[PDB]
């Protein structure tokens, strides 16, 4: 159809715009995470930074990049400095007794020093540690944040003389993503959303959908778009009665973290 084709093109053109903005923001944070992983690693190799200073330096990633919700480092057990660590949040000690510093934002938009559990099998640690390369997580509810907040994490292995000593990473709150999708505008009576590597909701119509897997109308096309990496269009779906619209899905590779996301662009009839 010449109408549906034009809707498909216009939505594609705008999804292309949205994807390069998200991909750019992501790639820039990934670079800041990888840099931090380096200075934490080299600072360990040459005893240029103690455990106290590692916390000092870790705050730089939030002061310089507003799009990062938090900056953290989970240390392989006893790896950093081997000192006793039980419960000293000002020195990166969790209840488990492990070096886990965490700078994050609180409810009022200020920076606080938190601490988290060393869940080595968790995506934010396992992915980067098993591949040896930078990685990005499926959306998950963060623990060490002041207020519970749903975020995705870009994590990199921290190396010290050819042996890894832990994982450092940066966070993108699911709200920050939602904000960007309104800073660069929707279709005008058009809404844009965002799916994760596996089709989980990163930016959704209602917040109840976040972190859940897509199973609305046109689900198979989402799975097929995710495979081919090419765009699909779900025709005529209804948030019921009121105005029906088309759902265009637009995969796009994220720069350094070995993953792709879907832009969803909703255009009403
Ligand atoms: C500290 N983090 C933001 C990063 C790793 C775990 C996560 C958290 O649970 O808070």
């Amino acid at each position: 159809d010449r109408v549906e084709t034009l809707v498909f093109d216009g939505a594609k053109t705008e999804a292309r715009a949205i994807a390069s903005d998200i991909a750019g923001s992501v790639g820039e944070l990934a670079a800041a995470a990888r840099t931090m992983s380096g200075v934490l690693g080299r600072g360990h190799a040459g005893q240029s930074t103690d455990r106290a200073g590692a916390i000092n330096l870790l705050k730089a990633n939030l002061e310089q990049h507003g799009f990062a919700f938090g900056s953290w480092f989970a240390e392989e057990p006893k790896a950093y400095d081997g000192k006793d660590v039980i419960d000293n949040t000002e020195r990166g000690g969790n209840a488990d007794g492990a070096f886990t510093p965490y700078w994050s934002k609180d409810r009022n938009g200020n920076i606080q020093l938190s601490t988290f559990k060393a869940d080595y099998a968790a995506e934010w640690y396992g992915l980067a540690a098993k591949s040896g390369k930078g990685a990005i997580t499926q959306p998950y509810l963060a623990e060490g944040t002041d207020v519970p907040t749903t975020m995705t994490s870009i994590a990199y292995p921290v190396m010290s003389n050819g042996r890894m000593i832990g994982v450092s990473g940066v966070d993108i709150s699911l709200a920050a993503l939602a904000d960007r999708l309104s800073a660069v505008k929707p279709f005008g009576s058009g809404r844009v959303y965002l799916l994760s590597q596996s089709g989980k909701w990163l930016a959704a119509p209602i917040p109840e959908l976040l972190m859940k897997e897509y199973d609305g109308e046109g689900v198979e096309s989402v799975k097929d778009a995710l495979s081919t990496g090419t765009p699909r269009m779900i025709e005529n779906l209804t948030y019921d009665g009121n105005e029906p619209f088309d759902r265009v899905v637009y995969p796009f590779s994220l720069p350094d973290v070995n993953a792709q996301w879907l832009v969803l662009v909703d255009v009403p009839r």
